[PDB]
């Protein structure tokens, strides 16, 4: 190592002192990822993992943080001999990146629950020898910065992390695991995943972080959870203030999910004089459109969740239809199961519950109901259309009969006279991209929907029961 100028704000006695440290580091040529992650991990430990003795804020003394920092830089410098890996042209080699990955990996405890909270930071790595999946990727990047490897940067999809490096930053390397019961690909490129058009690799439209975005990542990685029913107000405030600092400096520009996180925090506890949650959700979508070809799913997911919490059925349906319009141009691959799970839960649990309450409210005489709005029926249809189109061409199927009962129920929440008002046009008006929905068209306006025919069309089931 730490330089004199990095040390002058210690001790950190409050949330605002932590914010000052982040501001000072963000003003430097390269913010120190190791320092910053150790500080966050330290305060998260004493605010969420063990609050014994807490009276206000866990003071972070320089002696304590500097000793943790020294434990990290000693391990890395001792285990990675840079002379074995000459930096050709002032950039890093694949072998060096895989060395650093191995040093982090091999340090980890032999057995632990990888799903646990509060194992994301370098504090966890040093004091518990535990990291979560993306935590390992972050740690590799922090280690490379500590070694002077300016070209190694964090790469992020919506469900995975790796690194970029090398000439023009054009190389990719896996540095951590993905999911459970997948085989390690550490050291390899991500090109096969890009080429197969999986969601996991975002068709190549993944985030390539600079150092400031790596700071944003560790701030998003703060976990305020104390338990299933309790969050640390202190950590919520810290994360919120840090995200506003990053926002003001321009470092959330290219980070859609961070904008959604900030919107969620503002919904919980609004900051006076700041943009409303909707504004922020829409900025997150705009970031995805601008920098990532509109190939990201979660910006719409964050927006839909806000509308669903506020029981705004219309706008929730629109955002989930928009969700589906992105997924339709992907192939559903091995290792995409997390996004399948989210679409499944929206289709088969969230939408049904939202429409069930809308039906009860309509019975009690609600006006302007989504259930009497043909544009809302069109959004529901567009949601299913995008899921059906996603499945086309995919190496693994999406739909099955366990989806069909919920489709029939949801369709039936709209009366036939509402459903009749949507005009399905071929290449309120809607065009279908999927063959499954094109063949379902003439079932969609009957007063009583033909449940059996819908199931056949959605699952492309060939036959009915013999007897
Ligand atoms: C912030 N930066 C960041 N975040 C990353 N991942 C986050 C992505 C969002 N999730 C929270 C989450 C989860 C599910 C969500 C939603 C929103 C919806 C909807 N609809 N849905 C669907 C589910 C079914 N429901 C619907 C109903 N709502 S409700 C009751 O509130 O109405 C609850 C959620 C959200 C916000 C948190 C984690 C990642 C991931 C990265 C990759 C890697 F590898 F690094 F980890 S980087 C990153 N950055």
């Amino acid at each position: 190592g730490l330089k004199a100028a990095q040390k002058t704000l210690f001790p950190l006695r409050s949330i605002d002192d932590v914010v000052r440290l982040f501001a000072a580091e963000l003003g430097r040529e390269e913010p120190d990822l190791v320092l910053l992650s150790l500080v966050l991990g330290f305060v998260e430990h004493f605010l969420a993992v063990n609050r014994v003795g807490l009276t206000y804020f866990p003071v972070a003394d320089l002696s304590i943080i500097a000793a943790l920092y020294a434990r990290f830089t000693a391990q890395i410098r001792g285990a990675v001999d840079l002379s074995l890996y000459p930096r050709e042209g002032g950039v890093s080699s694949r072998e060096l990146v895989k060395k650093v990955s191995d040093v982090i990996w091999n340090s980890l405890s032999r057995s632990y629950f990888k799903d646990r909270a509060h194992i994301q930071s370098l504090f966890s790595f040093i004091t518990g020898t535990k990291l979560d999946s993306s935590g390992v990727a972050f740690a590799v990047v922090g280690a490379c910065q500590a070694l002077g490897l300016r070209d190694v940067h964090l790469a992020l999809s919506e469900d995975h992390a790796w690194v970029v490096f090398g000439p023009n930053g054009e190389q990719t390397a896996e540095v951590t695991w993905h999911g459970k019961g997948n085989e390690d690909r550490r050291g390899q490129t991500v090109n096969a995943g890009v080429a197969e058009r999986s969601w996991l690799y975002l068709k190549g439209s993944y985030m390539r972080c600079d150092r400031k975005m790596e700071v944003a990542f560790m701030v998003c990685a703060i976990n305020p959870s104390i338990d299933l029913h309790t969050d640390s107000l202190e950590l919520l405030q810290l994360q919120q203030k840090l995200l506003w600092l990053l926002y003001d400096l321009g470092h959330l520009e290219r980070y859609p999910m961070a904008l959604g996180n900030l919107a969620d925090l503002e919904e919980l506890e609004p900051t006076p004089g700041r943009p409303d949650p909707l504004t922020l959700y829409h900025k997150g979508i705009a970031s995805a459109k601008t920098y990532y070809r509109d190939e990201h799913i979660y910006p719409y997911m964050y927006l839909a969740g806000y509308h669903c919490r506020n029981r705004n059925v219309r706008e929730a349906l629109q955002a989930w239809a928009d969700m589906a319009t992105v997924i339709q141009d992907y192939n559903y691959c091995r290792e995409d199961e997390e996004i399948y799970k989210e679409f499944f839960e929206v289709a088969n649990d969230v939408i049904p519950n939202l429409l069930k309450e809308a039906a009860s409210l309509l019975e009690a005489g609600s006006q302007g109901s989504a259930l009497q709005d043909p544009e809302c029926f069109a959004h529901l249809l567009r949601f299913y259309d995008g899921i059906c189109k996603w499945e086309e061409g995919s190496p693994t199927p999406v739909l099955h009969v366990g989806w069909a009962t919920f489709l029939v129920q949801s369709l039936g929440r709209f009366e036939g006279q509402v459903r009749q008002k949507v005009r399905i046009v071929s290449v309120p008006v809607l065009t279908f991209q999927s063959e499954k929905m094109k063949g379902m068209k003439e079932l969609l306006v009957a007063t009583k929907i033909n449940s059996s025919a819908i199931k056949l069309q959605l699952t492309a089931q060939s036959q009915v029961q013999m007897k």
